[PDB]
C-alpha cells in the first residue's frame, strides 16, 4: 500500500496551464524556506524550478510515466524527462 509523500518521491507534477511535468518531493534544506501545510517542495526536472503543490497535483512517476513520459514543446520539458529517467537524485543547484 501506498505511503504518504516523503522527499526523494519522484513525480509528474501538474501546475494549472502546463502539461504534467517530470519533478521530485526535495527536501527542505537547513535556513531554507518552509511551504505552506499540506505543501511539499516540488522541484521540476529540465526548468530546475521550485513550487509548492499538493497530492491532488502529484503523481506517482513509476505508474504515471507511460502517460505522460513522452517528449513535448515546452521549455525544459524533455531535459526534466532525461534528468528524472537517468539522475533524478542529483544536486541540479
Amino acid at each position: 500500500m501506498p505511503h504518504a509523500f516523503k522527499p526523494g518521491d519522484l513525480v509528474f507534477a501538474k501546475m494549472k496551464g502546463y502539461p504534467h511535468w517530470p519533478a521530485r518531493i526535495d527536501d527542505i534544506a537547513d535556513g531554507a524556506v518552509k511551504p505552506p501545510p499540506n505543501k511539499y517542495p516540488i522541484f521540476f526536472f529540465g526548468t530546475h524550478e521550485t513550487a509548492f503543490l499538493g497530492p491532488k497535483d502529484l503523481f506517482p512517476y513509476d505508474k504515471s510515466k507511460d502517460k505522460y513520459g513522452k517528449p513535448n514543446k515546452r521549455k525544459g520539458f524533455n531535459e526534466g524527462l532525461w534528468e528524472i529517467q537517468n539522475n533524478p537524485h542529483a544536486s541540479y543547484s
